[PDB]
């Protein structure tokens, strides 16, 4: 029984449920939904088991240092703790240089500590070295929408669901990995029927059990599916002339100027009846496929990491652009490019912030020296203080850590040493015995600090206040409703002693709470088309979220971007009714991509393809899902999934341990048979600890975005 009810967002998936938690003074007691926020008060079974998460005993709750490499890690004071990490950085960058030292951060991160890390290291430190996870995730997503839009960020919002009347549903596992959302979706084809739902995707899953048509292609092939898809919807006239004519221009395999009859042209590389057997589907899927999306009265996709994560992850984000701008399914209720931000804070914290290392706070980019000025200005720093070469990129990061050239490396509210791509390489990079890496982490199970020099406990959660930016554009406050143990404190609180402490101008870091740092970041949006400057915490503490733009007390936000009327970065008398003001003549652009495949394909020797997935119970590393018993009731450990068809003609039976192994490691698994997987193709979940998959995973990256490839490699499996 509560007396106070807090309001926040829920800590997990990028839907971003507001949250409301009831303290009985001191102690949180029950959660509910925020009924103010998006959700409408639906909490899915991972948000509603939150309090356990925060009541665990489990936690990192005094700074730890380890005095030597392959030690123990011991009890050290805050002062000692802050004092050596301070030290250690100051004394690398005066030797070597400040590319010596990085920032390797989260899109869980609150938008205020991602805000300072950001500041620390690019304009106190004068290095581009801050990253972070969101690289693994969203970075093709960014660079999807750049590349079409000159613009991050989707140009829709959640509340488009409500008046789609298709879903083109590829890339995502929406039940299992935003189920807040996939009701939404279920919820408006029950409202109307003549609703369809396109599910594209090599496995089948729960999301595909509300679809029209499930199109498992073979891994790989959905840019060629989609370009197949443009065909019948140029072929069949299905295209919307006056949309593209005004709005959209076309770029040709090489990226040159290029228009429809270029398009057309190129469009004849992928015929349907070529195209399907390529994808290993039948042709009347093309066709539907098509039709549906176009012939709809409005049409939105949401995708995730099948095509996220990919090396032509962008080249996939501009494919599914593509049917919208050759249709005009945008700029309108229910018709949008709707990507899906895993993370509960990529969107407000890392990509809008800037806090990767090519990227600079609020649209600017490192390259561009207009860029730092705007931002030298802003920050009062010296001019040229900026460096003007991007940092490294997360896992040129790890490779440079290896190498001996990143010495000191922050690790703050990630667990890398589980969830990067090919392990057994990083793990010998993290394990470089001249190191120095320092953790910020809440629960000690977590296998990265058994690599940490130093751990510095933090506050976890509504220990804290501050914001996360889920993928709606929608940033909400979570207020503090309990105060943190044992020796916990705000990151943000330790990232500006850890500045002070080693040498950085003390007007860089001016910050007593989240709260100032918040109106400085107000203040760096400010002008910028990310302009959130009426975003005061007053409003922030009142409502449950605002979607950006809004720069002013009295403006209530923006959901339709792009377009006059809505958005304010329209001007009220711009000529058309939309304008894509992100490239420099008002047209999104169409790109004539050419669809490749994985860069690690099956062969004679490796003939499978091995793919990696979400599953509903657990949360990445399980560090937090994991002290919750009921989330172990389903999938306890890990296992393998095996397609029916390709189990029997090979002899293996469903329980049977089998051996998973590929060019880079060999593991063995519970193998798991059903019709999930397409023939072809296995996948494992990654939660499992004691099963680190991404050991067999390789470390290939998309060279705009560099996302790694996790949802492609090779592999073979036999019976253990
Ligand atoms: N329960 C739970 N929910 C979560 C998370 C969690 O850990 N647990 N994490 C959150 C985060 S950070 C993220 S990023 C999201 C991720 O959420 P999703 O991306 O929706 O979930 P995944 O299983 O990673 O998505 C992969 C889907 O893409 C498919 N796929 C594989 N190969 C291909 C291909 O070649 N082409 C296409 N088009 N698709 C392919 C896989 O079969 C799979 O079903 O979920 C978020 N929500
Ligand atoms: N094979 C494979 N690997 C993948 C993926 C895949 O699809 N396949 N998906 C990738 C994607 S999309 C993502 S988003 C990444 C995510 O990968 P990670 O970010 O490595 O996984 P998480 O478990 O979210 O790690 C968050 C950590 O923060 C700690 N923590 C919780 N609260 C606090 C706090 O207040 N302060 C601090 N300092 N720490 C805290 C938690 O204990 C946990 O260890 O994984 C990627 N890895
Ligand atoms: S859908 Fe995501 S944000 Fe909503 S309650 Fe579930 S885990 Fe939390
Ligand atoms: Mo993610």
């Amino acid at each position: 029984r509560p007396e106070k009810w807090v309001k926040g967002v829920c800590r997990y998936c990028g839907t971003g449920c507001g949250v409301l938690v009831g303290v009985k003074d001191g102690k949180a007691v029950a959660i509910q939904g925020n009924p103010n926020n998006h959700n409408a008060g639906l909490l899915c079974l991972k948000g509603s088991l939150l309090i356990p998460v925060l009541n665990s005993k489990e936690r990192v709750t005094q700074p730890l240092v380890r005095r030597h490499k392959g030690g123990k890690l011991e009890p050290v004071s805050w002062d000692e703790a802050l004092d050596l990490m301070a030290s250690r950085f100051r004394s690398s960058i005066d030797m070597y240089g400040p590319n010596s030292v990085a920032w390797y951060g989260s899109g869980q991160c609150l938008t205020e500590e991602s805000y300072v890390a950001n500041k620390i290291f690019k304009g106190g430190f004068g290095t581009n070295n801050v990253d972070g996870n969101p690289r693994l995730c969203m970075a093709s997503a960014v660079g999807g929408y750049v590349t079409s839009f000159g613009k991050d960020e989707p140009m829709g919002t959640y509340a488009d669901i409500d008046q789609a009347t298709c879903f083109f549903i590829i890339g995502s596992n929406t039940s299992e990995a935003h189920p807040v959302l996939f009701r939404r979706i279920a919820r408006r084809k029950q409202v109307e029927p003549g609703v369809k739902i396109i599910v594209a995707d090599p496995r089948r899953t729960n999301t595909s059990r509300i679809a029209d048509m499930h199109v498992a292609f073979r891994p790989g092939t959905d840019l060629a599916f989609m370009h197949s898809m443009a065909w019948v919807i140029i072929n069949e006239e299905l295209d919307n002339p006056r949309f593209w004519q005004r709005y959209v221009n076309f770029m040709d395999a090489e990226g040159k100027p290029s228009d429809f009859e270029g398009y057309k042209a190129f469009l004849e590389n992928y015929r349907p009846e070529k195209v399907a057997e390529i994808c290993r589907v039948p042709v009347e899927q093309i066709y539907g496929a098509a039709r549906a999306f176009a012939e709809s009265a409005a049409t939105m996709s949401l995708w995730c990491m099948g095509i996220n994560q990919r090396v032509q992850g962008v080249f996939a984000n501009n494919l599914i652009h593509n049917l919208h701008l050759i249709t005009g399914q945008i700029c309108r209720p229910g018709a949008t490019s709707f990507s899906l931000t895993g993370q509960p804070n990529a969107c407000g914290g890392v990509r809008d912030g800037g806090a990767l290392s090519h990227l600079l706070p609020a649209g600017r980019a490192i390259p561009n020296a207009k860029h730092r000025a705007e931002m030298e200005k802003l920050w009062g720093l010296p001019e040229g203080r900026i460096a003007p070469e991007p940092g490294y990129h997360t896992v040129a990061l790890f490779e440079a850590l290896g190498r001996g050239d990143v010495k000191c490396m922050i690790i703050c509210e990630t667990n890398p040493a589980h969830t990067l791509p090919n392990l057994n390489k990083v793990h010998k990079a993290m394990s470089h015995p001249e190191s120095f890496i320092v953790c910020i982490e809440a629960f000690p199970d977590a296998v990265t600090l058994e690599y940490a020099d130093l751990v510095l406990p933090p506050a976890f959660w509504c220990e804290r206040d501050g914001v996360y930016g889920c993928g709606e554009r929608r940033y909400s406050l979570t207020e503090k409703a309990v105060d943190p143990p044992g020796q916990c404190r705000p990151t943000v609180n330790t990232l500006v002693e850890f500045a002070r402490r080693a040498g950085v101008d003390p007007q860089l870091v001016n910050f007593r709470n989240a709260e100032d740092v918040w109106n400085e970041w107000r203040m760096v949006s400010k002008g910028t088309t990310y302009d959130f400057w009426g975003m005061t915490r007053e409003r922030l503490r009142k409502e449950s979220g605002l979607i950006w733009p809004c720069p002013s007390e009295d403006h209530p936000g923006t959901s339709l971007r792009y377009v006059r009327g809505q958005d304010p970065c329209v001007p009220a008398d711009h000529p058309d009714r939309f304008f894509f003001y992100g490239k420099p003549d008002g047209r999104a652009v169409i790109w004539m991509r050419p669809a490749k495949g994985a860069a690690e394909e099956p062969d004679a020797e490796y003939p499978l393809y091995l793919t990696s997935m979400r599953v509903i119970d657990h949360w990445h590393t399980a560090t937090m899902t994991g002290k919750v018993p009921e989330l172990q009731k389903a999938n306890p450990i890990a296992f393998v999934e095996i397609n029916e068809e390709d189990a029997a003609r090979t002899g293996i039976k469903h329980g049977d341990s089998v051996i998973v192994e590929t060019r880079r490691d060999a593991m063995e698994l519970p193998a798991r048979v059903s019709d999930v997987c397409r023939p072809g193709l296995i996948a494992v979940p990654f939660f499992d600890p004691k099963k680190l998959v991404n050991k067999l995973f390789l470390d290939a990256t998309d060279p705009v975005s560099r996302e790694p490839e996790y949802k492609i490699c090779a592999a073979r499996v036999r019976k253990a």
